[PDB]
């Protein structure tokens, strides 16, 4: 329950961030002068594994949920794993609006 929350905007190209929860700042170090404006993959690393990075990227150009695991790090260069569920939010066209992400650091 210690997640976190943004939103994407997806009337924009790069799906940058435009909210980010009191908790996603805190718990990766970063602020909003440095997040607001930016696609979320600036959280990831050397580790990150591109394979579930594809998996995000693919279900994001269809439209679609996703769910994956994925080793990001915080501004101070530390590693976590981060459980990432991404939902599209579309208007009554059919369109997608915005992107909903929830993040849960399940290092453990
Ligand atoms: C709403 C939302 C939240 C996201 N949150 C994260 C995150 O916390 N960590 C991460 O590494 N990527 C996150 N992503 C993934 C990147 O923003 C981007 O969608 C993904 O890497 C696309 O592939 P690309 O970087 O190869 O273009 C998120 C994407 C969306 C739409």
């Amino acid at each position: 329950l210690r997640h976190t929350f943004v939103v994407a905007d997806a009337t924009l190209p790069d799906c940058p961030l435009v909210y980010a929860s009191e908790g996603f700042y805190a718990m990766t170090g970063y602020g909003p002068d440095e997040v607001l404006g930016h696609n979320c993959r600036f959280l990831q690393g050397e580790g990150t594994d591109p394979k579930e990075v594809q998996k995000i990227r693919d279900a994001i150009k269809k439209g679609e949920a996703c769910s994956v695991r994925l080793l990001n790090y915080r501004k101070d260069g530390t590693p976590f794993w981060n459980l990432l569920t991404v939902t599209p939010i579309k208007t009554p066209d059919g369109r997608v609006s915005k992107f909903v992400g929830v993040q849960v650091d399940v290092t453990s």
